[PDB]
């Protein structure tokens, strides 16, 4: 029809089959995740949002699933990223130098998906889901990503890397999940340094974005939590990926 309940697009078509298949698949590639029963994962997942008003979703609603998806990612090789999805993934895919959220079982199950149910019903709503901004922040998708992103920051140790999109005017954005969940949930007992990689978008190597006002902010935020801060520009990310694929491949 012409109206729709919510302002957001509705559940990714064939959601259950997709999440379940992604489960099987991930438990096939990654051997320390073969104890996982995928149908169980699915039931945890479903039970987090099915028959709940999709604006009255909590982190607790997700804890059964967070328990089934329990995973150790080497705590010193974590790559956080904000608003620069594709470089972060093309990077970790070369030789697994680092792990992003989407290299975890849970992050790989939800990545690029949308889901919600209805209060009155056990039906998945394929027609519309709440919008973070126009409707409510406590919706199935937003709440999932916040909880998993928190846990993932809290898992991290030693030198933690963040990739940031330097093409944005707010390179460090206090209102992103990085700036408002992860930055606050890095554990200062365990995290020695946050190292920012500011990924330039063009004219190759523009200004030094490590002097960006928002970057001086991130820095003082992190310094006052007693974690050291370090920043590096990445001028040509294409060249940076070719260097990672072939170190000492002429410039690298
Ligand atoms: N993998 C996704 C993803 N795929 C699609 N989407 C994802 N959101 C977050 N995640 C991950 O959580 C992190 C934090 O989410 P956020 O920066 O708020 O994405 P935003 O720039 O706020 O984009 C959020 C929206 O983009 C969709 C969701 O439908 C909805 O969460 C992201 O860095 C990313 O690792």
């Amino acid at each position: 029809r012409w109206r729709q309940t919510w302002s957001g697009p509705g559940t990714t078509k064939r959601f259950p089959e997709t999440v379940l298949a992604r489960c099987v698949k991930y438990t096939e590639i990654h051997p320390e995740m073969r104890h996982v029963d995928c149908q169980s994962v699915w039931d945890a997942f479903k039970g987090a949002f099915i028959s709940k008003h999709p604006c009255d979703i909590t982190e607790e609603d997700y804890q059964p699933l967070m328990k089934l998806g329990t995973q150790t990612v080497p705590c010193n090789k974590i790559l956080l990223w904000s608003r620069i999805k594709d470089l972060a993934h093309q990077f970790t895919q070369v030789q697994r130098d680092m792990f992003t959220l989407e290299d975890t079982l849970l992050g790989y199950l939800a990545d690029d998906l949308t889901w919600c149910g209805e209060f009155d019903t056990s039906k998945i709503n394929y027609q519309s889901c709440p919008d973070w901004r126009k409707d409510c922040s406590n919706n199935p998708v937003s709440v999932f990503w916040k909880t998993v992103s928190r846990r993932f920051a809290e898992a991290a140790c030693d030198v933690v890397h963040v990739m940031l999109d330097g093409s944005r005017s707010k390179i460090f954005d206090k209102d992103s999940t990085f700036g408002s969940v992860q930055v606050h949930n890095l554990q200062p007992e365990k995290v020695q340094t946050l190292e920012a990689w500011v990924i330039h978008g063009g004219r190759e190597d523009s200004r030094d974005l490590c002097q960006d006002p928002t970057i001086k902010e991130l820095e003082s935020i992190i310094s006052k939590r007693n974690i050291q801060f370090s920043c590096k520009n990445i001028y040509r990310p294409d060249k940076f990926l070719q260097c990672v694929k072939n170190p000492e491949d002429s410039s690298c």
